[PDB]
C-alpha cells in the first residue's frame, strides 16, 4: 500500500489518475478538476511528476491544464491512516497567467488537498 | 526572445536550472543543481520534469526529484521579459520533506520564492 | 453566527480563544498548540489580529509563541457549513528563527487549519 | 542597528510599511500603504498589528486590515543584517480575499514573498 497508481479523489471531488510509475520514480497520468477559476469547460488534463520509492513516499507533480493558461503543482506524502487506508496529504500552488510582470504578485494561489481512494 | 524555457538558468541562491528542448505539448525535462540544502549530505545533480504553456509570457511548473535526500520540491511561475528585454522567471516553490509519521505531516512543507535569470 | 469570540479547536487538537473584538475589527486572545517543532514545554501564547465585521468574515492573526523563537500567522474566512455550524477555513505560515541570513530560505513552513467549536 | 522594527520600511513593489514603538512584550502597531491592489478601488492607508521576537535577528509577524477592501494580508519573516550592515526584512505573505460561498474557499488565498529595507 501507498502504490500511487490508479484513481484517487480529493475533498473537492477532483479525480487524480496515475497511469504508471517507473523505476526512477517518474510517473504520468491525468487530472480532472471539479472546480476552476473560470467558466470554460473543464477537460481532463495531463500530469507528470516523481515519487520516492520508499515506505510512506513523498512525491510532486505538475498539471498542464488543457482549458486555461494556468499551471498547478502539488507536493505531498502518502501514509496509511488508522483504518489502514492510503491517504495523500498534499499542498498545492496554482499559478494563473498574468498580462504583465507588474501584476506578477497576484498570480499564485495556495491550498491543501487530501486524496483518498474511491469508496 | 519569447520565453521558450530551453537553456541554462540561475537563481539568486546560486542554484543551476537546466531545461532541455520543450516538446510540442509543452513538456520538458532537465536537471537541477542546488547550491543549498536542508542537511549536510553531499548535493548531487537531480532530474526534473514539468510543463510550460505555449502562449506569450508562459506559465510553467516542474518537480525536482532530489537524488541525495527523501525530499521533493515543486516550482510554479511565469516568464516575463523585464524592462531590459532580458527574460526573467518569477517562481514560488513548495519543498516537501519526508516525515516518519502521519502525525508530523503538518511540519512537512516549506514555501518560498525564487527568481531565475539567464547566466 | 460567525462571532469569532470564544473557543475553537482545529484538527490537530489546538485551542484558539478569542477574548474580545473591537468596533475597528481588532481582536486579542490566546493560542494553545497541541504540536510543536521542538521538545520544549508548550505554553499558552498571546495573539493579536483583525477581522472584517461582515457576513462571512475574513480575518488574520499572529501568535507570539511563548516557548520558542518562532512566529505563526493565520488568515482565513468564517462560513456556516451544511448543519449551520461555524467553521473557520484558514491557511498559515510558520516562521522559524534561523541563525544566519544564508539559511533564510529554510525558515518558512505552510499549511491549512480548520477550526470548529468544541463539541 | 539590531533589528528593532520601529520605523519606516519599503518593499520592492514600493509599498510603505510604518511600525511604531515596540512594546515590552514585542507587540507593535503601525500602518501600511500598498502601491498595488487586486481591483481598481482607491487604495487607502490601512492599520496593522503584530509581534516581534526580542532576540538577535528577530522573527516577527503582522496582519494588515485593508481599509478599502474585504481582504486581509498576513506577513511573517525574519530581520537580518545584510552584508553591508544594513537591515533587511525577509518575509512571506498570505492574502485572503473574501469569497461569497464556502464552496469557493479553495480560491481565496494568494501567497508571495516581500523584501523590506529602510528608505
Ligand atoms: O481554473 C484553472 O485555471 C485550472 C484549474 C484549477 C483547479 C485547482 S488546482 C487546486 C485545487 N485542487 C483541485 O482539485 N482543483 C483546484
Ligand atoms: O535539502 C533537500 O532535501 C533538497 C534540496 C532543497 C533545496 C531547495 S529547493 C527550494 C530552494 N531553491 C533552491 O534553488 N534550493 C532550495
Ligand atoms: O514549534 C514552534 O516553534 C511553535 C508552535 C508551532 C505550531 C504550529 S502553528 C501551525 C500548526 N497549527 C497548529 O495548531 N499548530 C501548528
Ligand atoms: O487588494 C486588496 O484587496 C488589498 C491589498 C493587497 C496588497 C498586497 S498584500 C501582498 C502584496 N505586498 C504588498 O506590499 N502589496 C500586495
Amino acid at each position: 500500500k501507498c502504490n500511487l497508481q490508479g484513481q484517487w479523489r480529493n475533498k473537492l471531488g477532483s479525480n487524480l489518475i496515475i497511469e504508471s510509475v517507473s523505476q526512477n520514480g517518474e510517473f504520468t497520468g491525468t487530472y480532472f478538476t471539479s472546480v476552476s477559476l473560470t467558466n470554460s469547460t473543464i477537460r481532463i488534463s495531463p500530469l507528470t511528476g516523481y515519487q520516492k520509492l520508499t515506505e510512506k513516499p513523498t512525491f510532486g507533480f505538475t498539471v498542464h491544464w488543457a482549458f486555461s493558461d494556468s499551471i498547478t503543482v502539488w507536493t505531498g506524502q502518502c501514509f496509511l491512516n488508522e483504518k489502514g487506508e492510503e491517504i495523500l496529504h498534499t499542498m498545492w500552488l496554482l499559478r494563473s497567467s498574468q498580462e504583465k510582470e507588474q501584476d506578477n504578485w497576484t498570480g499564485t494561489r495556495v491550498g491543501a488537498n487530501t486524496f483518498t481512494r474511491l469508496s
